[PDB]
DNA sequence: TTTTTTTTTTTTTTTTTTTTTTTTTTTTTTTTCCTTTTTTTTTTTTTTTT
């Protein structure tokens, strides 16, 4: 994301702090494990 | 002066509504997280005074 450290790094920046380029991230680490959100659907509010 | 005839008062059912309650296939394999917590009372400690 924008305020993680891993924010606009290049390949080389990022294989030298051992994380895959190919990573896509869009999860958290709580307590070292990975976390991921899922989407809820919901009903559109304020719609008749 | 007694009999019928109207009124009353229960009596049992009916019918619809509401409430309640109980149920939701079989087996198997992996992780993760938690298995307290702030509040109030009690006890000890530290500083101050005569």
């Amino acid at each position: 994301s924008t305020y993680c450290l891993l924010s606009q790094l290049t390949d080389r920046d990022l294989t030298e702090l051992n994380e895959c380029p190919l990573d896509p991230g869009g999860y958290f680490i709580i307590n070292g494990s990975e976390k991921v959100l899922i989407a809820q659907e919901k009903m559109a509010t304020n719609t008749v």
